[PDB]
């Protein structure tokens, strides 16, 4: 599933990757 990534601007389609992506654009677990 496409997963955008606002920060980046580019998008995955794996939840797992985006998730930790996101994990350290937020600082948060
Ligand atoms: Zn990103």
């Amino acid at each position: 599933g496409p997963l955008k990534c606002r920060e980046c601007g580019k998008q995955f389609t794996t939840s797992g990757n985006l998730k930790r992506h996101l994990r350290i654009h937020s600082g948060e677990k």
